[PDB]
């Protein structure tokens, strides 16, 4: 565990982005956690979440030319890790996002060299496949795909969605927390220890 | 002119969104300059630029109650002047956006009480009329338009788009520079002056 991973989490939480209880994925299975990052609202959220992301982007050391946010949800994210990017590190890099529009339409610099593609959470080795369509439609190559939450378990098959997504577009996908933190985190918490037990034994059943 | 009208100038400048030549307007005009925040493509572009639109905030007085952008072309910029505002300003304001999707599918906070929609720039007293379909759509008022450039010239009648912006939405626009802050600047710029007689004789024929 990485210090800005401690804080997400708790940044996270406070927000209750990360919520414990009883959820029910899309997939039908019941989760006892889920990660809502549509309850990043606010100014400062965006503030704070693009501190995260350019961290993780920063801390990774992949190689990339622009920064890519799919469809809607991927906008906020792509703008504001392009800030922290600049802001904080220095970073000077090109964004852009794509017109979902009765096409491509791309909305800010080239679609040229390296993307970075930025999101929230893959599930259902999603829109990727749509998003990786036009970088891929452009002569661009993808370098990766930047996360918030690898859930770490199973899909239909042995493996997951994100080992899916790098086994398929022949790309590295980044993210801020996982699984496996997530409980490391449970564990310094003593007064976690039902949310532990919990995801402990869930991570059991569905773990990759 | 006040300080960070300045530098914005310059900013949009040297980023050649400020471009002086011979263009025609969508209208059919025959501007001597045009302003392109298109051009605004990078993540320092995005971290000055919202910068620039929370000071002119700030510095407005107006009051709201978040943030609101428009379409596609809302979303990079409400995200930064969010960032900006919290960062810079430590206002902590609640941001949205609305889907532009086969409907309201608003994406963020509330869209509840005192909207500040922001944008670029408006010509053909526009979007807003859809915008602000929108909040007036789900019980919030609006409180303003934020914008860039006021081109501060003629439509139709005798009135120009902002004014009649103003004039229909029972709102108040306000904005970056201003034709005359363009001018006001040029003149400092003794090698600006053929861009300045010409700006100078553009603002005459239909300044407003
Ligand atoms: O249902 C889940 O798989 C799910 C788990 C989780 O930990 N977080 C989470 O965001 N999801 C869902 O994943 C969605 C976004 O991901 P994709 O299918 O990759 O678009 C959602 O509708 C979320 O609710
Ligand atoms: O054609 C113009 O009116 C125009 C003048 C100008 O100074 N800047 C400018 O952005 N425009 C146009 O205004 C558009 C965006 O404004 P709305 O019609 O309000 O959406 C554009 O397609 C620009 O090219």
């Amino acid at each position: 565990m990485k210090p800005y991973q401690r804080q997400f989490i708790e940044f996270a939480l406070n927000k209750q982005v990360l919520k414990f209880g009883e959820f029910t994925l899309k997939s039908g299975r019941k989760s006892p956690y889920f990660f809502n990052a549509g309850l990043f609202n606010t100014g400062r959220d965006l503030a704070l979440l693009g501190r995260f992301y350019a961290e993780a982007l920063v801390d990774s050391g992949i190689e990339f030319d622009l920064l890519f946010g799919p469809a809607y949800k991927g906008i906020p994210i792509a703008t504001t890790t392009a800030v922290a990017l600049a802001e904080h590190h220095d970073k000077d890099l090109p964004y852009c996002f794509n017109r979902k529009a009765a096409g491509g339409s791309l909305v800010g610099s080239a679609l040229q060299g390296r993307v970075m593609l930025v999101d929230d959470v893959i599930t259902a080795g999603t829109a990727i496949r749509e998003s990786m369509e036009i970088i891929q439609a452009h002569g661009a190559t993808l370098a990766g795909v930047l996360i918030s939450l690898d859930r770490q378990e199973r899909g239909r098959g042995e493996i997951s969605a994100i080992q899916e997504v790098e086994r398929d577009y022949g790309c590295k996908v980044i993210s801020i927390i996982t699984l496996k933190d997530l409980i490391a985190y449970l564990e310094e918490k003593p007064d976690m220890a039902e949310h532990l037990a919990a995801v402990r034994a869930y991570r059991e059943e569905f773990g990759v």
